[PDB]
């Protein structure tokens, strides 16, 4: 993985700053048009969060169609030597979702900027308002279903001993007090660890260092397949990325998410 090969998945602002000029770097920014324009990490290429999502009913959290994907990745300069570093400015939900897309397109080498722009800014690190030149036309892509749990797959696995479902929504959604679909509640057997509970606002929204014990407390252990979700697989972008970063060998994003589950005639719900 070139100048980035020696680092773990989650890296710190110092490791990135040292490597901003690496020719194999594809630095991806998933903040917002305004934030990117105000000042981004130098060489960063902007990917509007909406572009990571199908954004059509009945399950808008699914991955975008192949065409949008080919062009997006063609724009970014996707190529064999590439090593992606990903950040956002919300603690990692969009960054983590982009990383799940990287798994969806077979990319092996990437890293998450711990705390993203929030950390970068807290340390007064350099900002640029300049636009990199887009790479080229759309690249032809190979798409994988392994990183993703379909609705039927999850229905089939419910109640199993070797599965944990990590619902990343707020506890009020999980308990069906706050209802954003025809059905409120959670997926039977799921446990709850809100995406924001994994961040440490005292360290510029980095992943809390005691994260493994907290996940272990809930039975979210690496000897099990982890299937994570929220409402649209945004918030669960961060929890997918965390399971990966901790080295869980079996991790999937349920991309349909509650947007699908809470609206589908076939799905059991539990309160």
């Amino acid at each position: 993985m070139d100048d980035f090969a020696s680092l773990p998945l989650v890296i710190e602002p110092a490791d990135l700053q040292a490597r901003l000029s690496a020719p194999e770097l594809i630095l991806v920014d998933l903040t917002s048009a305004a934030r990117y324009a105000e000042g981004h990490i130098p060489g960063a290429r902007f990917v509007d969060p909406k572009r990571t999502q199908l954004g059509q009913p009945p399950a808008p959290g699914l991955q975008p169609p192949r065409e949008q994907l080919e062009s997006l990745f063609g724009e970014l300069g996707h190529r064999p030597e590439a090593v992606y570093v990903v950040y956002d400015d919300e603690g990692g939900g969009w960054a983590g979702r982009f990383i799940w897309l990287l798994d969806v397109i077979g990319q092996q080498r990437y890293h998450y900027l711990n705390g993203g722009l929030t950390a970068w800014l807290a340390e007064d690190r350099p900002l640029s308002r300049e636009l990199p030149a887009p790479a080229g036309g759309p690249v032809a892509l190979s798409l994988h279903d392994e990183p993703t749990a379909s609705r039927d797959y999850l229905l089939g696995r419910l109640g199993a001993a070797d599965l944990a479902i990590w619902d990343a929504r707020s506890p009020q959604e999980y308990r069906g007090e706050k209802v954003l679909a025809a059905k409120g509640g959670h997926i039977p057997g799921a446990v709850n660890f809100e995406w924001t509970a994994a961040m440490d606002p005292s360290r510029a929204l980095r992943i809390r260092t005691d994260i493994a014990g907290r996940l272990e407390e809930l039975g979210i252990t690496p000897d099990k397949e982890i299937v994570t979700h929220c409402q649209t697989h945004h918030r669960s972008g961060l929890t997918y990325l965390i399971a990966k970063a901790l080295g869980y060998p079996r991790v999937k994003g349920y991309a349909g998410s509650w947007g699908e589950w809470g609206n589908h005639p076939d799905t059991p719900v539990e309160l």
